[PDB]
DNA sequence: TATGGATCCATA
DNA sequence: TATG
DNA sequence: GATCCAT
């Protein structure tokens, strides 16, 4: 899978460029993102064209999640004090990450959308929330661009359309990433639907695991 | 239906108490979300409480939409500038209407909330939008509270769950509404269901 | 009465 | 179409 | 948007 679009806050610049745990953060989940491959057996990741929407979503984000989890241990749902503490509503945030070097303590929020367009808008929402409480000192969220999407179930978040939303995070630091499949054949198989296309393993949750 | 719960931020509270316009467009907006009711038959609404997500969603803001449009003159699905002009992307408001006092101008934007939560918050945002970039003064989310969506379709918006995030709009002129039936009983009907995503209706080719 | 999806619908 |  | 699904 590869990167294509991509929009980083002038926050976010500066950590990046000043910030080596930030930078070393920005790197994994790069390395991350630009691992899922289809069919299993192909070193590129190859999205079957047959159709509108044809494909599903969840087998897309496992070589990603399973990367971040089993080689960069970054944890998945991490809750936010604000949302579990303090209002006791809400949920966690999908992934999640300390980075620590001597007496420098980085957190990095992100959130892998596959979800619906309006699912984004609640996950950068989410993040935004663990930004302007301190809970977080970057958030990112990855999610395929319009052209990949058009293959995907209908309506799943796609860099385009919440684009117009990016400068609602004006004043923090915010990394918004759409990938892309190398290829475009009708040679693969489709990515499976619903239940056949489960598996998502055992992920090592902040909780512990 | 009948207003159960309610979050006004300080500026639209400003606005309520100070503001001629604002207040009759608060007024128009509440008398129009108390509007629907069920069955057709009734003065009042009630909910069929047979089991848990019984109830479709679709019919509920009917009423609501009527009155705001035909008896007070607001608009439906009005485009922002920002979203439809300059970004070339995003749908429009569901309702907006300008009140007018010579030299003085309040247009205000409202959502009608009866999808999934995550849409509440494509709502919220595009709110925020239009008020960000001045084409609204004010912002309001009609949606249901969480014992009314109780019996409505599985994961529809619901007050309390948007709750938690109503502090984005800090700085804003901001209302926010959750209503309710005024009974759950017995019934001859049954809010209908559409066949969208999972319901067993929708045609699934895998 | 929790909570983030995943998948399909209607109408431009 | 693209968007709620 | 509107219906359900997996935990
Ligand atoms: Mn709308
Ligand atoms: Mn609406």
């Amino acid at each position: 899978m590869e990167v294509e679009k991509e929009f980083i806050t002038d926050e976010a610049k500066e950590l990046l460029s000043k910030d080596k745990l930030i930078q070393q953060a920005y790197n994994e989940v790069k390395t991350s993102i630009c691992s899922p491959i289809w069919p299993a057996t192909s070193k590129t990741f190859t999205i079957n064209n047959t159709e509108k929407n044809c494909n599903g979503v969840v087998p897309i984000k496992e070589l990603c999640y399973t990367l971040l989890e089993d080689t960069y241990n970054w944890y998945r749902e991490k809750p936010l004090d604000i949302l579990k503490l303090e209002k006791k509503k809400g949920g966690p945030i999908d992934v999640y990450k300390e980075f620590i070097e001597n007496s420098e303590l980085k957190r990095v929020g992100m959130e892998f959308e596959t979800g619906n367009i309006s699912s984004a808008h609640r996950s950068m929402n989410k993040l935004l929330l663990g930004l302007k409480h301190g809970e977080i000192d970057l958030a990112i969220i990855l999610m395929p661009i319009k052209q990949l999407a058009y293959y995907l179930t209908d309506r799943v978040t796609n860099f385009e359309e919440l684009e117009p939303y990016f400068e609602l995070t004006e004043g923090q630091p915010f990394i918004f990433i759409g990938f892309n499949a190398e290829a475009y054949n009708s040679n693969v198989p489709l990515i499976p639907k619903g239940s056949d296309g489960m598996s998502k393993r055992s992920i090592k949750k902040w909780k512990d695991k």
